[PDB]
C-alpha cells in the first residue's frame, strides 16, 4: 500500500513468506511443541503469538497447529468440555454467589482459564439483560409513583452500567463491528439513568409520566442491543463464527440496496401524494359558487395525505401489507361521496402495480442476487478471518486478567528467547526437503 | 425411533387411562392420545420421505437436508435473537401513559393502591414473541401489535405519537427479518448447496449401498406382520 | 485423523489407493464378472462388499461397475422393472 511501483509483486512475496511461516511452524512444532514456540518471546520483550496477531498473519494463524494449540489454551486443561460446561453456565446463572466465587482470585482454582472468564462476561451480560428487562420492560415495582422512584435493582442496574463504563474505560474495546454496539449499550443507559435522575435532580416540569415512558424506551433499545451483544458472545463457536464477519460485508450490499429502495419509495410515495388530490369537473352552477367558497383555504390545501404517511404507508407495501385501498384517501377516511371520478382508481392500480412490480419483483430479489453472489466470494476467506478474530479473542481473554465488571467494579473500589527453542538449522534442512 | 416414542406415549396414554386412576376419567386424555398419534402420523410421513431414498431424483436431497440444518440452525438462532429483542421492545411500547392533569395529581395516590405484581405491561411477552414471530411471514399488520387496536379500547390511553414509534420499530424489524435475515438464509443455503451437491451424489450412492446390503444380506421380519413370526416360532 | 505430522499427505495417498481400487475393480470385472469379485470372501470370513462398505470407499462404490451390479442385486433378476412394480405396490 505504501508504494505504487509494483503492488502485484510485493503481495506475492508476502504470501510466499506467510506460507513459508506456515510450513516452518508446521515442521518446527513437530508433534506437540507448539506451546513453546508460540509461548516464546521475541527480539522485543513481547510474546510470539502477540507478534503474530499484530503481524496479521491470518494464513499462519488459521493453520491447524496454532489453531489446536489455541483451543488448548482456550480450555486451559479444564477438560470436561462439551456438556458439563453447558450445564455449568446454568450453574453460574442460577446463583450469583457461585459465579462470584469463580470470579474471585481468593478462592481462585479456575481464574486463569479463559472459558470461565468468558463465561463471567457472558452471564454478567445476561444479568445485565435481566435487570434491563425488569427495570424498563416488565416492571415488578410499578414505576409511576410520586417519588424519586428508587429501587434496589435500579441502583444495581446503575452500578452495573457504571461498572461496564468502568470496564470499557479500563479495558478498551474496539469499534470493529459488533464491539461498537457495546458502547451503544452504555450510550442508552446514560440515556435512561440520565433520564430519571434528570427527573429527580432537575425540575421535571410538574413531574411528567412520559419521562418514565422514555426511560423505558431507552432501556428497551438497550435490551435490543444487549440481545445483539449476546449475538456477539456466540462468536467463539464454529457454526456461528464467520457469520458475523459476513454481516457487515453484507451491510455494504444492504446499504447499496437500501439507498435505491429509499429512492423508489420516496418517488412513488410523492406520486401517491399527487394522486389523492380531490377534483371534480365544473358544473356551471358551481362556477358561480367558486370564489365565495375559495377564500377559506389555508397554506397547504388539497394534499389529502401527509406525505410521510405516504412514505410510511407505501414503505409497508414492499412487505405485502397495503392492498391499494389503504392508499386511496376516500377508502381510508370512509368518505361517503367519491370526490374523485371513477377513473383515477385505474391510476392507483397502475401506479401501485408498477411500484409493487419494481420493489417486490425486482428490488428485493435483486438483493437476494447480490447477497448470494458476494457470500460466494467472501465465504472461504471469512472462515480464515473468523479464526483470526477468534485468536484475538482468546488472547484478550487469557493474556489479560481483568474485571468481569458488573461485579468487579467493586474490586477496583475495594482495592482503592525464540532463537533457541528449536533446532532451526535442522528444520531449515527439512524445509528444503519439502520444496526440493 | 421417534415414531415409537410417540406410540409409547399414545398407547401409554389410554392404557394409563384404564389401568391408572384416570382422575374421574377426563376426556382431555383422549385428546392428548390423539395428539401423540397425530405427531406419530407426521413423523410417519417424514419416514415415508425416508422410504423414497432409493430413487435417484429424490436421493441426494435427504443428505443435503441435515447439511442445511447446519445453516438453518445458524440462521434460526439469530432469528430467535431478533424476534426476542424486538418482541420485548413491543412489550415496552404498549405501556399505558397519559400526561398529568393537575386534578389527576390529587386523584393519584388513592387509585394507586390497587395495583398488583406485574402492572402496566398490557401484553404478555410470549404473546409478543408468538405475535411478532408471525410478522416474518407477513401476517401482522402493525395493528395487531398495538393493544389499543387489539382489545378495542374506546379511548386511546396512548398519545397519538407512539403509533409513529410502532411504525418505525415494526418497520425496522420487518426490514431486518423479511429483507435481510430470510434472504441471507437464501444466500447461505444456495452457497453451501453448491459445495455439497456433487459430493452428496456420491454419498447418496454410498448410503444406497448400505441400504441394498441391509435389505439383501439380512433376511428379517417385515414386522407389523412378522412379530407373529417370532412368536409362532417361539 | 489419528496423527498430526502431515494430514495433507495421508489423505492424498488414501485417495490414490481409492482411485487405484476403482481402476483395478474396473479392469478386474471385465464385462460382467463383478458378481464374483463383489460376492467374493476376504481374508477374514466376510464378503468383499461388506468390507467395502465398512471400508467406506465412496469413490470406489460410486463407480459404475459396482453400481450397476448393485442395481442387479437390487432387482434379483425380477425384471419387470419400471411399471408393473409400481402397479404391484398397489397390489
Ligand atoms: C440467550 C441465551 C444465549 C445462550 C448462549 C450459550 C453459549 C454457550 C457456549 C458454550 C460453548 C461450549 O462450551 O460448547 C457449546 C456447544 C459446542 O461445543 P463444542 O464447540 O463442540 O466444544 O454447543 C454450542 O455450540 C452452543 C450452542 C449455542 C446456541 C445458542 C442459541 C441462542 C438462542 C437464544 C434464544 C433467545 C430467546
Ligand atoms: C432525538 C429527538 C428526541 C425527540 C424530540 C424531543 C422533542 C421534545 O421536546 O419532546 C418531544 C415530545 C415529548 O416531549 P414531552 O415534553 O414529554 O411532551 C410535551 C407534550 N405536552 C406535555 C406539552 C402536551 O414528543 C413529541 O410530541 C414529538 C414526537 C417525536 C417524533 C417521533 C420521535 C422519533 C423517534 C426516533
Ligand atoms: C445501521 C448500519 C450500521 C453499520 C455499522 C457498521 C459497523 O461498524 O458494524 C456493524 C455491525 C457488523 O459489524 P461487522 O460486519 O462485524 O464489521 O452490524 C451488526 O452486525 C449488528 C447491527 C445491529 C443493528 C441493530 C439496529 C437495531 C435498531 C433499533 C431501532
Ligand atoms: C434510509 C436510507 C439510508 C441510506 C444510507 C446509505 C449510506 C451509504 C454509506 O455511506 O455507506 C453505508 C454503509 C456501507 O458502507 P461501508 O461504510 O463502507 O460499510 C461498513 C463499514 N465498513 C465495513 C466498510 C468498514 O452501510 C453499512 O455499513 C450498514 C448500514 C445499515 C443500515
Ligand atoms: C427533496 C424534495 C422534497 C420535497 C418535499 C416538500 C414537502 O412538501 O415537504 C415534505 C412535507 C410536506 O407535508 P405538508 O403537506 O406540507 O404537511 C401536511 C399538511 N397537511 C397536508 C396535513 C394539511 O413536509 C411536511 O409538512 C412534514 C414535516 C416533516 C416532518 C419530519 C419528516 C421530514 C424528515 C425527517
Ligand atoms: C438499519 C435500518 C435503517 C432503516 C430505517 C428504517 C426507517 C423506517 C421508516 C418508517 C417510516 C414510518 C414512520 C414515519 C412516521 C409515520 O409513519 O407516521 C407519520 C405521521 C402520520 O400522521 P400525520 O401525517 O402527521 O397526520 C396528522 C394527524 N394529526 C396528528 C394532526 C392528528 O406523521 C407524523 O406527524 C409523524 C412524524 C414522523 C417523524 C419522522 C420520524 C423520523
Ligand atoms: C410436555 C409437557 C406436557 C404438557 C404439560 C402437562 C401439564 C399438565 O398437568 O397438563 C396440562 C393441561 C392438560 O392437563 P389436564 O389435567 O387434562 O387439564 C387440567 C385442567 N382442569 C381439568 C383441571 C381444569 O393443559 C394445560 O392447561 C397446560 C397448557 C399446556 C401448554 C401448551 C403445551 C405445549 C405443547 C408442546
Ligand atoms: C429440528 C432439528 C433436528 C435436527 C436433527 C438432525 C438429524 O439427525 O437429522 C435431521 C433430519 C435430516 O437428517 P440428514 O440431513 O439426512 O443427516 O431432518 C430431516 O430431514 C427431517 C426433519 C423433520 C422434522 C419434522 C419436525 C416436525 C415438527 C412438528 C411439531
Ligand atoms: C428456537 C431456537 C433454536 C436454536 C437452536 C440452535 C442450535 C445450535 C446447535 O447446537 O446445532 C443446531 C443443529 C445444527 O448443528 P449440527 O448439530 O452440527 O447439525 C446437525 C448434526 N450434524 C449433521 C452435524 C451431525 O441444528 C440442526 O441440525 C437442525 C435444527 C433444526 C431446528
Ligand atoms: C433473558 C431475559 C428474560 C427477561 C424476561 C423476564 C420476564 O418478564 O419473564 C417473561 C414473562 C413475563 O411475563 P409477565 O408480564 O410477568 O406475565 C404476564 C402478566 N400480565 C402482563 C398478563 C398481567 O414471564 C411470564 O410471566 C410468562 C411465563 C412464561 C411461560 C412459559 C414461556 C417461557 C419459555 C418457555
Ligand atoms: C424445527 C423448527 C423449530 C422452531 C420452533 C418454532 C416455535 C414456534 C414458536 C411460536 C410461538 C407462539 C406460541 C407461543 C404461545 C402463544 O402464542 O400464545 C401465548 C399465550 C398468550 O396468552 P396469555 O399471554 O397467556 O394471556 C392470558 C389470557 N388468559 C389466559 C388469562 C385468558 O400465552 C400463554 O399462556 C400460552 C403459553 C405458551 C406456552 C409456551 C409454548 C412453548
Ligand atoms: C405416500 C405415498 C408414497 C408412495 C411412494 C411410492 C414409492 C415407489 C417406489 C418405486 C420404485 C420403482 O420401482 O420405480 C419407480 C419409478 C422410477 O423407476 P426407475 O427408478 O427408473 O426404475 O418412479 C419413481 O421414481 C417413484 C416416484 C415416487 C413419487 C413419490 C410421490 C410422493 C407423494 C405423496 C403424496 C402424499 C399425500
Amino acid at each position: 500500500t505504501k508504494e505504487k511501483e509494483r503492488a502485484k509483486d510485493l503481495v506475492a512475496a508476502g504470501k510466499q513468506c506467510e506460507a513459508m511461516a506456515t510450513e516452518l511452524l508446521a515442521l518446527a512444532a513437530g508433534s506437540d511443541s507448539a506451546g513453546k514456540i508460540l509461548q516464546a518471546t521475541d527480539k522485543r520483550n513481547v510474546e510470539f503469538l502477540d507478534v503474530l496477531i499484530e503481524n496479521e498473519q491470518k494464513e499462519v494463524i488459521a493453520h491447524t497447529v496454532v489453531q489446536r494449540y489455541l483451543q488448548e489454551l482456550w480450555h486451559g486443561s479444564l477438560t470436561w468440555a462439551s456438556w458439563k460446561i453447558l450445564l455449568l453456565l446454568v450453574a453460574f446463572i442460577v446463583c450469583p454467589p457461585v459465579w462470584i466465587g469463580f470470579t474471585f482470585p481468593m478462592g481462585h482454582k479456575f481464574n486463569k482459564v479463559p472459558i470461565i472468564k468468558f463465561m463471567s462476561y457472558l452471564t454478567s451480560h445476561i444479568y445485565l439483560m435481566i435487570h434491563l428487562s425488569i427495570v424498563g420492560i416488565t416492571p415488578i415495582y410499578p414505576v409511576l409513583r410520586l417519588s424519586l422512584v428508587p429501587y434496589w435493582y435500579e441502583v444495581g442496574l446503575l452500578i452495573w452500567l457504571s461498572g461496564l463504563l468502568l470496564f470499557e474505560l479500563t479495558n478498551p474495546s474496539d469499534k470493529s463491528g459488533l464491539g461498537s454496539i457495546k458502547v451503544l449499550v452504555l450510550l442508552l443507559g446514560m440515556a435512561g439513568v440520565g433520564v430519571h435522575v434528570s427527573a429527580f435532580l432537575f425540575v421535571s416540569k410538574e413531574y411528567w409520566p412520559t419521562l418514565v415512558y422514555c426511560r423505558n424506551q431507552c432501556f428497551a433499545l438497550a435490551f435490543l442491543l444487549a440481545c445483539v451483544q449476546i449475538l456477539d458472545f456466540l462468536s467463539f463457536h464454529h457454526l456461528f463464527g464467520p457469520w458475523a464477519i459476513i454481516i457487515g460485508d453484507l451491510l455494504k450490499d444492504l446499504a447499496r440496496f437500501l439507498a435505491v429502495l429509499a429512492i423508489f419509495v420516496f418517488g412513488f410515495s410523492m406520486h401517491i401524494v399527487a394522486l389523492n388530490q380531490s377534483f371534480a369537473n365544473f358544473s356551471p352552477e358551481d362556477l358561480r359558487s367558486f370564489e365565495k367558497k375559495n377564500r377559506n383555504r389555508g397554506y397547504f390545501s388539497d394534499v389529502r395525505m401527509h406525505p410521510i404517511n405516504s412514505f410510511e404507508l407505501l414503505f409497508f407495501a414492499v412487505f405485502g401489507q397495503t392492498t391499494t385501498e389503504q392508499t386511496q384517501v376516500d377508502k381510508i377516511k370512509n368518505v361517503a361521496t367519491p370526490t374523485q371520478p371513477y377513473w383515477v382508481e385505474y391510476l392507483f392500480k397502475i401506479v401501485f402495480g408498477i411500484y409493487m412490480l419494481v420493489s417486490v419483483v425486482v428490488l428485493i430479489q435483486l438483493l437476494i442476487a447480490m447477497m448470494s453472489d458476494t457470500y460466494q466470494r467472501i465465504q472461504a476467506q471469512s472462515d480464515i478471518e473468523w479464526k483470526f478474530g477468534l485468536s484475538k479473542l482468546i488472547r484478550n481473554m487469557h493474556r489479560t486478567t481483568t474485571a468481569p465488571s458488573p461485579l468487579n467494579l467493586v474490586t477496583t473500589w475495594f482495592m482503592w528467547r525464540i532463537e533457541n527453542v528449536a533446532d532451526w538449522e535442522a528444520i531449515a534442512k527439512k524445509y528444503r526437503a519439502l520444496v526440493g
